[PDB]
């Protein structure tokens, strides 16, 4: 029942208060939309397990809708490989229940604690980018509660087409997704084979990623050295593989093929690994992608980021691949960075710099990571905004659904 609450993003910073609904019955949540348009307070939005670090899934004084009580998953069908899941069903959730059908998520990122809802309001994106793209790919269809109190049919290449693609990555500015229809990945085993390898540079680290290598694998991220002076800057540990056959298994494995003096170091070949195995080997979280013709300046952010004395231990590295329909997506090909930095003196005033530098080169910032960065700014990362807002109004004129990134990134 609606309730008062305080809300805050997962980089736990500018927490606000609003009204909280949380029902396992699709038909509340049309009522208090409805009611909300009537009303016109400050608005509705969508929330989910709330992985995002900044203030999309929040909206202060106005109504969100807790949509991880709306978790029931409908079908699983391993011939047509498609899933009907409720917006609030967890990708741990679905991990779980797919499996045993032969069934993989089709993009899994750095935790398994997301909505359905999330991954498409994010358009999230994962290790497997580059051969899966990201999670709005592999949507079939989904149900959108409108503003009007409408619940529509939308399909990628359908009628709804622009309303799909404005939703895809929409950060619940478009309504709440009620279900969807996600196209999963067809598996044998729940294992690996994969490669690791170490680079000494960032120069290094680039040319490993450059010379055609990444399509021999549909999965590739790299961890990578953002405090040594080069040349020692950048120099990376790379983990490549792909989904195992299940001839690739050890037999003592191809039992249960879907289950849940040496030299250490980062380099071996044709490893069979487990998802924990292959995965996992304040603080303001930083994330951002630069185009791939755009090497130097690449460099040159890194670089930087060094002689800043901001050190960040926790560092991702990946190569993205082609970019899809939605107006604000975040992958577009090219160099994506996570960096992790404690917070300290004159970081704030470094991020704003860093925010103009990936401007400059063509780059943008990812919403799910991001809680500082200007209208003016995120606005010309987008090329496609206007395109977006325009489909946003038509589907909301008098701003039913908004949030304090909504009002903070001029998204209205
Ligand atoms: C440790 C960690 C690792 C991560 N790794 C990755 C990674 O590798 N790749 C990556 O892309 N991201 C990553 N993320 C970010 C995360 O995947 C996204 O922020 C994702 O959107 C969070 O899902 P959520 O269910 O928590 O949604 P929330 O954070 O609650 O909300 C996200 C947005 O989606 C909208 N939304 C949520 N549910 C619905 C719905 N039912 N209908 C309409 N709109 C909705 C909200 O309005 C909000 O704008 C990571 C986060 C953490 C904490
Ligand atoms: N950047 O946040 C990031 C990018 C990618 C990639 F897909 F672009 F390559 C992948 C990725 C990832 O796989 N895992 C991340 N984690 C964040 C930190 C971590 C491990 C997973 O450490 C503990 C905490 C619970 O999660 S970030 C990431």
């Amino acid at each position: 029942p609606t309730t008062t609450k305080r809300l805050m993003g997962w980089g736990r910073t500018a927490p606000t208060v609003a009204s909280v609904l949380s029902t396992s019955d699709p038909e509340v949540i049309v009522r208090a939309v409805t009611r909300a348009a009537e009303e016109g307070g400050r608005g509705v939005i969508a929330r989910g397990l709330g992985r995002s670090y900044g203030d999309n899934a929040q909206n202060g004084g106005g109504l969100v809708i807790d949509m991880p009580a709306l978790n029931r998953i409908h079908s699983i069908d391993s011939g047509t490989r498609l899933v009907d899941v409720d917006a609030g069903v967890s990708l741990d959730q679905l991990m779980k229940a797919a499996l045993p059908h032969g069934l993989w998520v089709p993009v899994l990122p750095g935790t398994r604690q997301v909505t359905v809802g999330g991954a498409i309001g994010c358009d999230i994106h994962g290790k497997n980018h580059h051969s899966a793209g990201s999670f709005g790919n592999h949507v079939r269809s989904m149900e959108l509660l409108t503003a009007n109190g409408e619940v529509r049919h939308l399909t990628p290449a359908g009628p709804d087409s622009d309303l799909f693609w404005a939703t895809v990555g929409g950060n619940g500015l478009t309504g709440i997704i009620l279900r969807a229809t996600i196209e999963m990945t067809p598996t044998e085993t729940a294992y690996f084979i994969a490669d690791g390898d170490v680079t000494g540079s960032l120069d290094e680290t680039i040319a490993f990623h450059s010379d055609g290598s990444e399509a021999n694998y549909t999965y590739s991220s790299a961890w990578f050295d953002a405090i040594s002076k080069p040349p020692k800057l950048g120099r990376a540990a790379i983990s490549r593989g792909s989904l195992a056959k299940l001839d690739q298994l050890p037999s003592k494995l191809q039992k249960d093929p879907l289950k849940f003096w040496y030299r250490k170091s980062g380099t071996y070949r044709n490893k069979v690994q487990n998802l924990t195995q292959f995965y996992h080997p304040g603080f303001l979280q930083y994330q951002f992608v630069v185009p791939t013709e755009a090497v130097e300046e690449f460099k040159s952010i890194i670089v930087d980021i060094q002689r800043s004395g901001h050190y960040s231990f926790l560092n991702v590295f990946k190569l993205f691949g082609p970019g899809n329909q939605a107006p604000l997506s975040f992958p577009i090909p090219g160099w994506n960075v996570c960096v992790d930095f404690p917070i300290k003196a004159g970081l704030h005033e470094f991020v704003t710099e860093l925010d103009r530098r990936v401007l400059e080169f063509g780059g943008r910032l990812y919403t799910a990571k991001d809680s500082r960065t200007t209208a003016e700014t995120f606005h010309a990362m987008y090329p496609r905004i206007d395109e977006w807002i325009r489909i946003r109004r038509s589907v909301d004129p008098d701003g039913v659904f908004a949030s304090d990134m909504a009002r903070r990134l001029q998204l209205l």
